[PDB]
């Protein structure tokens, strides 16, 4: 049993499933998906993030304001998008199947982003998906489908920012130091809402954002102890601004962390986003391997449309990643870091290392065109280095500081995207 | 005038009436009286307290859950008892007469227990006796009747626990450290509700329970100063978790205290309670004398049914106590502690001492069967020891460390339950 | 057992001995007794308190500065008085006997006043009576003598003010809000010194003054718990500025215990330029205070050589001669239903209770046999003349209570007519 | 780089060496080793811990007081033992070699226990081993010797208790809530002393005790950041009473790292009146603790002259002889899917993992060849006898796992039967 104080909650280390998961799906989906628009220290004036539509719209000068006033009209309040957000062609089982085939082991939707619209039937505001728009508990139905597909389910919550409680926009990063809800009322509201998510859906991950209101930071001792006592395999990110977290986030470490990025640049759906603002399947795999070899997990974001469909370009990149993970999944899932993160060849091709007990997977970022491969600054523990995908044994010798190794061309042609070897 | 700070509020000592009162009636009565059921470190799983019905019901495993799901059905929410709680045959004048005849000098009902149902027309929740169930201000009508009978009126309030603000039950004592309302919203709610009781009924006693929310502990400086300034003869118990109290509670001291217990084991009405889970009239009198000789008051609880009647077994024990207090009341009411609490005879019979200026009442817990009574470790201040109930003088001498004294058998037969003497 | 937190320490009510004590002796005695001088909006510029000599001296051109610069010289540092404080003719048994004969039940000397000179062998400063001046543990020798005489022994300590830690004087009351030691170093120093008094002498009273340093206020839950656990009959005044105290102080009827403090004269420390109360006014004060639930802490300001001025000795013995006669109507009494009353004539009256007995103490001796007391009805008891025990006839008349006490008995009483109803 | 705030310091997880270390030596050694005496609701009145000699001595009439007043005399102050603590026959290389042969990977001496005597040349008190007694920097010479033997070196420090700053003893556990130094002066003193240990010896472990003074708890975000930035492989226990620690202590399977501490005997400091564990019980403790994710910190209580009692030396060497054989199944291991298991016979079993290898350590040596382990199914690997490496036949049978190990191999093992599946 966890007690409600920081010393006691430190006893909760990161759960084993999360360290082994390696890959998860972020989902940025709200009423901001309806307009789904964004421009292709002037960051907030030309916000490339479609989720920040309302903030950009509150800046009268901006291109989001130009677009909005021409597409929808000057007197079209942002709140009106809630009724346009009908998710009429949303099938959560189809999402869960997509994410499972993509190779993800956990899924995290935005229960409530900065605009403050909640994607569940919360009883603390009427600005949610049950009373407005979809007339449907989006979080709960996604949680059911995700878990029926055999995946873990987390929740993103914008604890630090809620624009239902402000009127002024963020124009500069320094504005965030005072343009917050700021009231005791909000501190209670955020506490009750995350407590409600825990009670209703018992998430495997509590992914807070933008810090936690200062007035309720000491509430989290009670929230975290409550959560862990109901769900010891539950986890908590590092965006609460308090002494406790299970893993860190980012946009060889001894702690666990998680790199988050979108398939594109924007997190929410953006129409203005060209097909060359997005990563290729190759770049997604390279990111996954790089991150995972450094002890991290990848949280890859998906920005679905307001009608509940995932853009074909995004579906494509997910399935292509999962086709790669279906072949090379044994060298990623359930792996630890090796003695070192990275390495390169004499040629130039970068290399990453993942361990799985006595095995050491050697993952080349790319497929070398030559049979004779020379890896710099490595002298392997004289064992048995073998081709991974076919299993076939391979000859190799040590040379001063580098490591020479021949791999026939007949085997290179089998590998897709990355050549991977495996020592013992 | 009291200032709102702890140093200043210390000037308020316990009121004279309360120290002299000696005996009071607790009343545990709510919507939990309707089901009125309880099982005959596993305490919370088999709670013998019927007031904790809802907590026990939230534990799916428990016998309260078995009973509830069979008597009322799985989908019978606990809140539904509010509408079953009609107090149709409740007459408060009949209660006040009962408590007055029982010998009580003050009466304290549960305005709001842990379940959060209020027995008055509070304007801070619709979960009360005016909007639901009785359609009647139960606290106010009891206050009128109690005061018309010439008794003081206090209020119990569950400041520390309110299950209207939680969903999870208490399974272990350590759960109480974090399964509390916890919000600023609740701290205000509790403050406004006790302030409302003060404004509406001006209670002679403020009997808080389960501590006060940490977020509003400093509010009580303002509450206590406000209260004492309107009502200097008002009093305050020791369950707020702050530096100030007028008397302590429990379940020779220099401070004033108050032992609270039920006629039975449960505080709320329990049907499952046999007639041999309750104290006899003899044991109630023995408790009263023991407590009062140690500087304390007795707060004897009554658990009425949901229809507003007090079980005949409880009525019986109260009237029998009051018949005893009608005879021996002069040795209890308005007494102080003597040089020592207790004493025993050579035979074995225990003895308690109460003072009233130059008088010293000697109350035997039981009626010795022999005329020759030898009291251990006592040498009285050579005065005049007399039989109390008849007044008749009695012979006595000192003997080493003990004190011999003859009391004719004709006088023993007059005394009911306790022989009592009286020195000068 | 007492825990170190305010909620737990509230369980310590005022000890029974202190409530019954009624009368105690304050002693303001230090190196300020050596010059022992004070002048006969601008209170601090013309301080009538001789203990504040150093503060007044730091105010250049003030009358204490004029006197000092002429009697001792401009370059005569105040600290130099420590070596002049010899306590030549000091006899603690003589003091303890004087206070016992005066009728006092407890005695409280200044272990350290605002100037910061300590009257004991403290190991936290060398500015004390053992290393300087008397070469003698003044507090400890007085404690031994006072307890041998059968009296309780308390300690005054200036926790809030210490002029060893400041250089600027107090010219106005608002100056006290910032001209304090202010350092963590001082907060520890004060804690360690009161801890040391407790360890060395285990005082029955801890009489702090001028509040406690803000930084050390949380230290006192520990100090008080430590103190009460070693000495449950110990007590603590109300000048720490924290939620806990046993009795209040002061310079219808309260439910708490309090203590009026005042000197025989106006000054607390010895003053030559000294305005003194008569024996009659001291008795009247005692009775007034005691009938209102309070104790009287009467101050004595001895000279630097260790003798108590004859005028002060005289007032104390005269008070004790009165207390020897009428002590049963004061010591061990509680308050009655009301404190005060007057006669049709004008003479004020005070009431003390002692169980079923209720003493009626006249502030003065009425010159007439027929006495009419206003707004008082006594439930037909037996009103006795107190000192002789003789019975007196009384009747109830409307609001008032007519009583007839013979001339023989009025001339018997000294200072106060005292009756005794039941 | 680590910033001085709790959120940043959480990034420091327990160092890999400490998780792999498994076994370490505690050393309770001070001036309390000189008398080295302790008696065979009232724990503090009959303290079995010889390190608490002074506390027990402050309790007048207690058995430590009887012994002390007869062996040394009533006017023999406890502080006088500092001059008796000569460490005559002390040889740090002899100690370091003993601990290395015992199989320990790290060593932690008491730099300062509750009595406040420091075993190094601190410049914040003259009550230490350089100015008194040994005339020698005991901590530094042990640190040099321990690191020369190839072992890690930590430091115990009594941050929460220091009896140089109190006079009253601890009679009950509730006394610890207020009988502490309590001053800002102490909070600085503790900070400066641990800062000084870090600067002088850069310990691999900072083993604080009895919490950290309330006034100095915020100082520790700075001390910890300073420490980790100079020494990232450094570690910190859980007895500071702040949000941060690297491992917990103690006197299904945890996710955090912890450390069981206990003496060879009952007392931590040397006791004559001493109740000791056998070699078998020490090995059983080590295996039990290690299979549950913990380390064992085994205490040694040397005499005042600098020698370790032969009985203690004996137990340590016997443990190291066992660890020399079975060290591969302990050092560098993680926890398995579950900690514990038993046979149909009754013999307890513990599991340690080392990648794909899973060691099966029997607490005792089964007398029969046919061994049936309850509730255990092993995925058909290759179960080897550990010490000889020979292969063993096994079958899965319902819930259990039948295995046949020849008598030849059971008689080979010492204390524990050890197998090795894959
Ligand atoms: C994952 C990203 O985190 C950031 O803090 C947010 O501002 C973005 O909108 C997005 O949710
Ligand atoms: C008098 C008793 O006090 C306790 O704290 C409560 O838990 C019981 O329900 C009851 O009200
Ligand atoms: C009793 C008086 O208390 C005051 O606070 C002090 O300033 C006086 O010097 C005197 O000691
Ligand atoms: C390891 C033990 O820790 C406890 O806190 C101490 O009181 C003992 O003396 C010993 O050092």
């Amino acid at each position: 049993r966890y007690k409600p104080d920081w010393e006691s909650l430190r006893e909760h280390t990161v759960p084993k499933w999360f360290d082994k998961a390696k890959f998860g799906i972020f989902i940025h989906w709200g009423i901001y998906s309806v307009p789904g628009w964004a421009t292709p220290d002037a960051w907030f004036f030309q916000n490339p993030y479609a989720e920040w539509y309302e903030n950009s719209l509150r800046i009268k000068e901006s291109p989001t304001w130009e677009y909005h006033v021409k597409t929808y009209g000057e007197n079209f309040e942002y709140e009106k998008f809630a009724d346009l957000f009908t998710a009429e062609k949303w099938d959560p089982q189809e999402w869960a199947d997509l994410f499972k085939k993509a190779g993800a082991k956990y899924v995290i939707p935005t229960t409530k982003h900065h605009d403050g619209f909640c994607l569940w039937g919360t009883k603390y505001t009427d600005f949610n998906s049950v009373k407005r728009g979809p007339k449907r508990d989006l979080v709960g139905d996604l949680a059911k489908a995700v878990r029926e597909a055999g995946l873990r389910f987390g929740v993103y919550y914008s604890g630090g920012l809620d624009w239902r409680f402000t009127t002024e926009p963020i124009r500069y990063p320094e504005d965030l130091s005072y343009i917050r809800p700021n009231t005791y009322e909000y501190a209670d509201y955020a506490y009750k809402q995350v407590m409600e998510l825990v009670d209703l859906y018992l998430p495997d991950v509590l992914w807070n954002d933008m810090g936690w209101p200062e007035k309720g930071k000491e509430d989290l001792k009670y929230l975290f102890a409550y959560y862990y006592n109901k769900h010891p395999e539950g986890s908590v990110n590092d965006r609460w601004g308090v002494p406790h977290w299970d893993f860190k986030t980012a946009e060889l470490p001894g702690y666990k962390w998680e790199f988050t990025r979108g398939i594109g640049l924007s997190f929410g759906y953006n129409r203005n986003e060209g097909p060359e603002h997005m990563l290729s399947v190759e770049q997604l795999v390279y990111t996954l391997v790089d991150v995972v070899s450094k002890g991290g997990n990848l949280l890859l974001n998906v920005g679905p449309k307001g009608d509940g469909t995932i853009p074909d370009l995004q579906k494509e990149r997910l399935l292509g990643l999962g086709e790669w993970l279906r072949k090379y999944g044994d060298a990623i899932y359930g792996t630890s870091v090796w003695e070192r993160c990275c390495a390169k060849t004499e040629d130039g091709t970068e290399i990453r290392f993942t361990r799985k007990c006595n095995r050491i997977f050697v993952i080349f970022l790319g497929i070398p065109t030559g049979e004779k491969i020379v890896i710099e600054d490595l002298n392997l523990s004289a064992g048995t280095v073998r081709h991974f995908l076919t299993g076939e044994r391979l000859s190799f010798k040590n040379v001063g500081k580098n490591l020479e190794i021949t791999v026939p061309k007949k085997l290179l042609e089998t590998d897709s995207i990355t050549l991977v070897l495996e020592a013992v």
